[PDB]
């Protein structure tokens, strides 16, 4: 399998560029040049690159430096044909954001965090980015009495409403994607799951401009089913972007290559995104990898890991397609009544009164008899794993 | 401290009545008589009792039987002065519900599930209940290919819209509270956290009628901060009811007495619920205990465990109040800038244009200097714990 | 592929026989006749069957009844050629065991538990069983002050020493396997992981007769690496038996078909067991499936699920074999230096004196240059998964 | 209360000296001077200080500098009266240890790692340290095929045997304490729990010289009961040292102040360590705090957090003693039969022959009557908690 620009694989500059300085050790790799990253990614098949303001322009560069950097990066994109589908802002690294950006208890920090993002929005718009991802990594707490959650959601909302106002007024046409994470680096982060993030967005001034950027590992850190979470996000039409990676349950954020953590869930996920209604994907945006090349690797291992993400995604896609195309799967699906869930429970024009008058729905219903029929779900599941395994 | 009707402690018939038949062993206690339950609960200070249809009327009782039981029950309520603030429906025990009630793959089960709930709505209406709790315990799956989540949400929505229509046409005035649970009995349950449930409710036809019934242990099964999810629910104004109990992280659902699991979080929760806005509670509904007397206990143990729930709450309430009235705490709160979060980030009439014109919010902002000042959060936490321990 | 007696696949009578009564619902299936279970298992390729005393002979059956059941069971065995490689005792279902068997706080229960086991040893010995599995499911506590752990371990040891004595004196030649589990049904179970069980066994009077019976999902309930724990069990030479199944991290005990939980760990487990040192398997006992057919299934789903366990094991075995016979994998292993771990750190006859004298081990060691070399682990992991996916 | 030297509270230099650089952000505090650290800790009540070689002497320090630093340090200890009860070696920070120290796939690194420890043993013996703590933070893997566990355990053993040989021959009199941790920084670390570590130690050449150093947070990262594991550690007589801190279940290692995570388990732990048999503590070593002052704090917050550790331990101690001394508790303990567990199951001189002859242990045992009696565990738990809340 080979990647095409239509696959829409994107990578964050901070992914292949991670120097591997973890919580217990020093960096094991040297810094990666943005221009070189552009060339190497173009080379392995990516269609786009993303970055945090501070990944491209060192925090505190003068305008002369900032400008030179932007010019060079812009050239590289030019020469390679890579686009910038999304940009994000770093509101977590600098010590000033130790209690958050938008929700820091310190008012001055909140004013500053907003300005930092407005600026990144400008650059984003200039490079043609369409999505602004917001990962509130420091919004949250270690102790319950330290953060008024209500006040915090008010301030989170105040800040986002201004951002949409600005984008709309400047005609940027950005979409905003809130990225949920349950913990790390704060003891607990606000808007911990895809669900909490969706509920929150529904309360903004222009909710139509807002959605989520869920990440595989983030939902897995809570032992949640990532595919089912995405399915819900799709039902709401709030899946604006997606970060793919691997994780092994509730533990520190691993950021493994996509499919190197929960493989079975990685499979059902590609199936969901690609085998959409009427053949077409159910999702049209970037297939963004927010992962980290393991600390035990060098630059060779880095490029290898970048390609492993693409490989994993295309090998799974290939098996999801075959799963669905298999007449034996098709028969097991019918036996399990998976599609019967699509038929309304109620008949056309039927309401409570017609339902209450239907004796077959209650008075004459044989619950014991229906309760004994099997659904044949183990067999259908075994058919899926055999396709995954390349055994069918 | 002693319980008053104003404390609003309620218990489910199924809590003290749990015979302790678990996944690996037989029941260790004989059945509890409902009238007896009512009399005993009245005695320990409960102001209300709740029940699933099947807890009071054995599945399949003829109408004469059913009628007989309801009349005895109402009499016990009458004699003791206990009310029924909420009722619910058992859509999980009978084999017919093995794949769900409202979202079973089987259309006939779905129709039957609605009829079972309508019937319970009529009895709740009859007893004066104000809330209908819906715990979709069998809605979900063990395998990703077995359940079309999108269609499941459509059918979940279809069923709820009908229930609201009916209540509203008959003038029942019920409020509906969806109870989220991440797993057990299904590998994964639909609407797994408080967040997922709130996002869902915002998509119904009469949203104002729907909220959630979050459970301490259910959010903890995913390692989430219960107090923090309750704060968000309150922020959305969707906290319609609450189920209190104890749990020790992600493992099977323990249903311990409130405060016997994560005690620190039990403390911050009571503080949040009672030390509300004015001086008044932030929440006005029933403090419902959805717990189980451990399998090792006989009926003396059951009544002790019921009392323990009430004692934990009142003991926590007393320390929450003392914490807040402490001048040393007020001082720590001022140093940590907790209240500063409540002041808008922007000055009245300030927009993005005024923020961009403020050089002090960015160009002349000394991030380094601000990033060096500590928040004094540990100290504040330490004062909170010392209040919990009666050390101050 | 097809299973052979040489594969040594065994099933507990309680797996295919699970009536599917869970913590929240009634059984969805009727009881399975033991004789019929023997015939069906023989037919799908099992080499053996195992059972708890109470699975075969209903608790409290008079001697004539028991004798009768046993005789019919033996006939079925004879007729099919299946063996009974292991037997176990139910010390968890009856209310009497609510606080444990060997470690109940009540002395009379501890005496009765031992007698129940002696009786099962006799029957095991008569059926030719070589292993007695001990799963102390009720040994533990819900509350810290309710159980004296030190006293519990003494009582535990006291019971086990007696059983070994009896066995040795009767010439039964049994081997004893303790089965660890972290929780469920007790809040916390004694000897929670394979490590704790092994350390305990080392303190018995005759440690050589004792090992462990680790279960896939039990270690995963604690989010531990099952394969790595089996590796340590093998290092200690204490892997006496193994229970294979599937689990999705920390949550209730799911007991899915082997491979339907963490697929990547199932793969590396089959690799460890079969591609042992010297071509041959590293482990030769039974490959026992301790799982449960999902509650949504009927008897067809039950046999399908029984065959899925064997299929899963044989498919992974085939891929594990191909993995190792791949010259590219071999090249990647040499680059990752996996085998170099097997070479002693010290040279032959070298001690601390010689080591202290080797300047190349410290004084002239270039930590920094060594630290920059990559291990190629990601690429090796990618090749493993490509084999698993049948992509190579 | 007030800490005394008899309380034996110790802290590592790396605790209060943690600069607060986490996986997602820069240091928020300046470096702490070791002499100042000695002085500050002496002031708050610590009786000892501990450190990693690299905490004191910067990696790659010339002999002159190293010596310079030690001499200043010894003077500070002299002056303050603080001792060094334990020393440890950093085998996790430098890039050369990316794949481990003692079990690195690379043989040259294994040799270097032993040299680095030998050198710390010398400094430790010189400062009067009693225990050598060994935390194998990089021993493990991210991918199963990358590490031969059996070979890794051989090399781990090989290195330890040598260190013991050396210490014995130089007459240093050290005890070695292996510190288990389930994950972080490696995906999976070797010897993941207290159990696995004890089992391992039992396989060394001079096992009497090896024990464990369990850490509260480490066992909780796997959702295990810390108190119960320490109780097993004490039963085996392998509790050579203990690391105290707080954690909120399975997530990144938080390193909170002791008792700031699972408060109920912190209570039961203090009870176990202090209300030992013969009135006296069951444990007599250092009460060492391996925690981290939150990133949101300045140097004032740092000293506050250091003192919080001592206060938590002494407030808990005080309540555990009150608890045991309460007559109502004594009554509850009796009804729960906690002490009956200490009486042998068998009468003195009884063996299996006499047990088999006792009809009252089986044939005439009424399991049903015994199964109906409750143990009063909830009431007992409720009393423990009221004691912790200062409510009695
Ligand atoms: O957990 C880290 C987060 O995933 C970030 O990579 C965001 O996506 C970008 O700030
Ligand atoms: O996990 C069990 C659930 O909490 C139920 O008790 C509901 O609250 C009512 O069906
Ligand atoms: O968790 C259930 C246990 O694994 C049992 O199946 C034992 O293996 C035997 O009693
Ligand atoms: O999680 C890290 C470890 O706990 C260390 O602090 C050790 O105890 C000393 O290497
Ligand atoms: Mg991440
Ligand atoms: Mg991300
Ligand atoms: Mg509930
Ligand atoms: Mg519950
Ligand atoms: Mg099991
Ligand atoms: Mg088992
Ligand atoms: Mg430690
Ligand atoms: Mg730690």
């Amino acid at each position: 399998v080979q990647a095409t620009r239509e696959d829409k694989f994107s990578f964050g500059l901070w992914t292949v560029g991670w120097q591997a300085r973890d919580a217990f050790g020093d960096a094991t790799r040297t810094a990666l040049d943005p221009v070189e990253a552009v060339h190497k990614l173009a080379e392995i098949g990516a269609y786009g690159i993303t970055f945090h303001d501070d990944d491209l322009v060192p925090f505190g560069s003068d305008a002369q430096t900032r400008d030179g950097i932007i010019a060079g990066f812009k050239k590289a994109l030019d020469e390679t044909g890579l686009i910038v589908p999304m940009v994000t802002t770093n509101l977590f690294t600098h010590p000033v954001f130790k209690d958050g950006g938008f929700t820091s208890n310190d008012r001055s920090v909140r004013r500053y965090a907003i300005r930092k993002v407005l600026r990144q929005m400008d650059l984003g718009a200039e490079l043609g980015a369409k999505t602004l991802v917001l990962w509130g990594g420091r919004e949250g707490a270690e102790y319950d009495s330290a953060k008024d959650v209500s006040a915090a959601l008010d301030r989170y909302r105040e800040a986002l409403n201004l951002l949409a106002q600005y984008s709309e007024d400047r005609g940027y046409g950005l979409r905003f994607a809130i990225e949920p994470k349950p913990n790390e680096p704060r003891g607990d982060i606000l808007l911990p799951t895809a669900g909490h993030a969706i509920a929150f967005v529904q309360e903004l001034e222009r909710p139509e401009l807002f959605g989520i950027n869920p990440e595989t590992g983030h939902e897995q850190m809570s032992n949640l089913n990532f595919t089912q979470g995405i399915a819900q996000a799709l039902w709401h039409k709030k899946l604006f972007h997606i970060d793919l990676n691997g994780q092994h349950g509730p533990r520190f954020d691993q950021d493994l290559v996509f499919g190197h953590g929960d493989l079975l869930n990685a499979f059902s996920l590609v199936d969901l995104l690609e085998n959409g209604p009427d053949g077409a994907p159910a999702y049209d945006g970037p297939r963004h990898f927010d992962y980290k090349p393991s600390r035990t690797e060098d630059y060779d291992g880095v490029w290898e890991s970048a390609k492993a993400n693409i490989r994993m995604y295309l090998l799974l896609k290939e098996r999801a397609k075959a799963f669905r195309a298999d007449p034996e799967v098709q028969e097991a699906l019918a036996a399990s009544k998976v599609a019967e869930l699509k038929t309304p429970t109620l008949n056309p024009g039927e309401g409570y009164a017609e339902l209450l008058a239907d004796r077959s729905a209650f008075e004459d219903y044989d619950a014991d008899a229906v309760g004994a029929k099997g659904f044949g779900f183990v067999k259908l599941n075994q058919l899926a794993i055999e396709h995954l395994l390349g055994a069918r």
